[PDB]
């Protein structure tokens, strides 16, 4: 019952087809002229929203009946569902586990006759994963309640299969953004190593110069003898060609084709030099590209049930398709950032212990790594919070913690940007953790 | 001829060269052109 319907609801005329075409001469409408029944096929022949009840043309008494119902299917897919890895049925965390190489030492045979037992630490970095994404898709069919806008069986249980087949599209479609989100988070965080351009689909000039900086990261990032550049926590990670996927847009794709790839004698050496996919494109603002590994994404899965219950008091079924799923992202793999617009000048501070449990009165040093979007060198300033009054550390990276100290501590890399009125200051921070020593007590020490 | 693009610059630049064939108020310019582009510099 909806008692006052136009043709045209929610329609914007843009020059009133009927009137158009009688009031022309030569106005190219003259082969709408000839066209007998036009003025009534230019009124409802764009679709019609709301039905309304047409009286049949012989009779008037009688109505015009539906006489078919198509009822259109859809299957929507996720493209990132090959960068998931698996499932993991029982146990809620994943544990990364990564050995990093040494520091040289010189050879120096007096230091060496103290100094054979020296247990030197190895430099292992952990990364721990957990089920992030636990929710469900409910609908409702009310079996009975949908019998009366249909007058077949064949159409009244191909709707029902419908309604099912969305609960699925929107499970393909969400795991599709979660996995996207998983992008614009880390670039949040500022965990990508930022590689600076200029925005394509300005000119051919713009795009080009992209080009040149794919294909040369692509190639920095798979030198046999590894970088620390391009990683999170700041590690001698080798990639592989074969496992390095690129996640541009749909806007690269066809204008890399039209004004480059058409133009190529040897499309080999201009095109992209990963793989790549595409995407409708990040959320983040000056965010265009993305090279990650394979290894970069960790999506396992957890569920995936659907459960039914039927209501009897009011005939409805509800439907709940439970997804669990651990959504995260390695912080190992080389990750990187294709930003357009004005990025900040460090994005990231690396220390490198994260995780320190020096004794009481004991040392631990530090080294932090600065990810500089410039060849500004930045200052380093360290200190350290949470802890008492003896604590102190060194403008090398040295920490000395105090013969009465107690509490858990932080140390801090601070790098400032900007200037005394808006600080603009980045920090990398590592845990320290004390365990009280014995043998002390009095004074003068 | 050292064209010197200075930065903010987005136009499609014809350098020219001009050669006078001829004299005053008949110059004849003989000139051949170079099309050149722009790659921006960050």
């Amino acid at each position: 019952t909806f008692n006052d319907v136009k043709t045209s609801l929610g329609i914007t005329e843009s020059y009133d087809i009927v009137n158009a075409i009688r009031n022309s001469q030569g106005d190219n409408f003259k082969s709408y002229v000839p066209l007998a029944t036009a003025n009534n096929v230019a009124e409802v022949g764009a679709g019609i929203l709301i039905n309304q009840t047409v009286q049949n043309d012989f009779i008037t008494s009688l109505v015009d009946r539906i006489g078919l119902v198509v009822i259109r299917q859809v299957s929507l897919n996720n493209p990132l569902k090959k960068f998931k890895k698996g499932q993991i049925p029982l146990g809620r965390t994943i544990e990364e586990i990564y050995t990093d190489i040494t520091k040289e030492k010189q050879y120096d045979a007096e230091e060496a006759e103290q100094k054979v037992f020296e247990r030197e630490m190895p430099n292992v970095k952990t990364l721990f994963h957990e089920r992030n994404r636990q929710g469900f898709y409910h609908q409702t069919i009310q079996d009975d309640s949908l019998k009366t806008a249909f007058v077949s069986w064949g159409n009244f249980e191909s709707f029902v299969s419908s309604i099912i087949n969305a609960i699925y599209n929107s499970a393909e479609v969400d795991e599709y953004e979660y996995m996207k989100l998983l992008v614009d988070n880390y670039y949040s965080k500022g965990l990508f190593t930022t590689v600076k351009i200029d925005e394509p689909t300005s000119s051919t000039g713009a795009l080009t110069e992209f080009v040149k900086k794919m294909r040369a990261t692509a190639r920095k990032l798979t030198l046999p003898q590894g970088s620390r550049d391009w990683n999170s926590m700041a590690v001698r990670t080798r990639s592989y060609m074969e496992d390095l996927h690129l996640i541009i847009d749909a806007d690269l794709e066809a204008e890399l084709d039209v004004d480059v790839l058409a133009k190529a004698f040897n499309m080999n050496r201009t095109d992209f030099l990963g793989n790549v996919t595409v995407i409708d494109g990040f959320a983040s603002t000056g965010l265009e590209a993305v090279l990650v590994d394979k290894d970069w994404f960790m999506v396992y899965d957890n569920l995936h049930k659907m459960e039914t219950v039927r209501n009897p008091r009011g005939l409805y079924w509800n439907y709940y398709y439970h997804v669990w799923q651990t959504l995260s992202v390695s912080r190992f793999a080389n990750a990187v950032a294709f930003v357009s617009g004005d990025v900040p000048a460090v994005t990231q501070v690396i220390v490198s212990p994260n995780i320190a449990a020096v004794k009481q009165g004991g040392q631990q040093q530090f080294t932090a790594y600065v990810r500089a979007t410039n060849a500004k060198d930045h200052k380093v300033v360290w200190s350290v919070e949470g802890g008492s009054t003896g604590t102190a550390i060194t403008g090398d990276g040295l920490l000395s913690v105090s013969g009465n100290e107690d509490n858990q501590l932080t140390v801090k890399a601070t790098v400032d940007i900007g200037t005394e009125d808006k600080p603009k200051l980045v920090v990398g921070e590592a845990v320290v953790s004390i365990r009280p020593n014995n043998a002390s007590g009095g004074a003068q020490a």
